[PDB]
């Protein structure tokens, strides 16, 4: 009657093993820095939980980033907080550089290291293949060390991969979705943006875990290589289902369901439909065709599958021979 359970089929207790205050983000006393060393100069962006802002910190004139954080619940933010002193110094994670407070109000900010980013929407229209091999072969490392460190990310998209191009330098952001990882552990499934989402939470399976991000990835994946940005273009969680299914086909999604006994809303079966899955090789054109090689679709066809269990591991993912020059000219 009840959905089979799963956990995840690499970094499965890192969190077990570690000490309760690894984990425990609730009970994490925060150590705050100076409010009057950064000045605000420019807002770069909002979203619905906060505004963030170019900064400049007067005590070394560095550029910074700050994130003020609205009126939410404390818990999310010292979630946030925890997870990014967790990840501190790992590759290509946004380094936090300090956590300040308005003294008087409660409002407290978060200050990161400043990256001089190139919108996704301008940079990807111009990236070579190698381009494309190096920058995910840097964001397959992110991922591993957060995944190693029991923390899944839950928002992979473009948009938080912030490329400074001319530096060939990247960091993964906003980790204000970001959960650790404890086995047989029910999460929220309205995380991650609808493009982004996995199978897993379209589908209201809430035992998943860090394989979450690795068909984010490959959703990203296929817009670069392809040229099509987002990949999976769906008007609503529902719709986005479909989009995958009419490439994935239908076949490998019922059987999905079927060996999670998954519980589908009735109004799915009739917009599914039944789908054939199809080639990689479908999406592949004359404006595309130099970013695409055999290694890339064999690449992003392990990392696209309905069955999260299924999915690469960022390690796997890694010794993919789609990487063999990026590995080798790093070494
Ligand atoms: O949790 C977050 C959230 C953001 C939002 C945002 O502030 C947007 O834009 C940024 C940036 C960081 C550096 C940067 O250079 C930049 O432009 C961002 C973040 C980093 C994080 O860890």
């Amino acid at each position: 009657s009840g959905p089979v359970p799963s956990r995840a089929r690499v970094y499965t207790d890192v969190n077990t093993h570690r000490p309760r205050e690894y984990w425990d983000y609730e009970s994490h006393v925060v150590e705050w820095g100076n409010q009057d060393d950064y000045q605000l100069v420019r807002k770069l962006g909002r979203g619905k939980y906060s505004e963030v802002f170019e900064a400049i910190n007067i005590t070394n004139n560095e550029k910074v980033v700050v994130k003020i954080l609205k009126p939410v619940k404390k818990k999310k933010i010292k979630r946030e907080i925890k997870i990014l002193e967790n990840l501190r110094g790992g590759p290509n994670i946004i380094t936090l550089a300090d956590i300040v407070k308005d003294p008087v109000s409660r409002t407290p900010a978060l200050v990161f290291e400043h990256v001089n980013n190139t919108d996704f929407k301008q940079l990807y229209q111009t990236l070579t293949d190698y381009d494309i091999r190096f920058y995910m072969y840097e964001i397959l490392k992110a991922l591993d060390y957060c995944h190693s460190m029991g923390i899944m990310h839950r928002d992979v998209k473009p948009a938080n991969v912030m490329i400074d191009h001319e530096h060939r330098k990247l960091r993964l952001i906003d980790w204000g979705l970001a959960e650790f990882y404890h086995p047989g552990q029910e999460y929220n499934v309205r995380v991650a943006s609808r493009y982004f989402k996995g199978p897993e939470l379209l589908v209201d399976y809430q035992m998943y875990d860090y394989s979450l991000d690795m068909w984010s990835l490959g959703c990203m994946l296929a817009s670069m290589i392809f040229r099509k940005e987002p990949f999976f273009h769906g008007h609503d969680n529902y719709d986005q289902l479909v989009r995958i299914a009419k490439v994935l086909g239908t076949e490998d999604l019922y059987d999905y369901i079927d060996k999670y006994n998954i519980e589908l809303d009735p109004r799915f079966n009739d917009i599914l439909g039944r789908h054939s899955r199809k080639r990689w090789e479908r999406f592949v054109h004359s404006e595309n065709q130099h970013l695409v090689s055999p290694e890339a679709l064999d690449f992003l066809d392990k990392l696209l599958r309905y069955d999260h269990q299924s999915r690469l591991t960022a390690r796997e993912a890694m010794e993919h021979p789609y990487f063999y020059t990026v590995v080798k000219d790093q070494a």
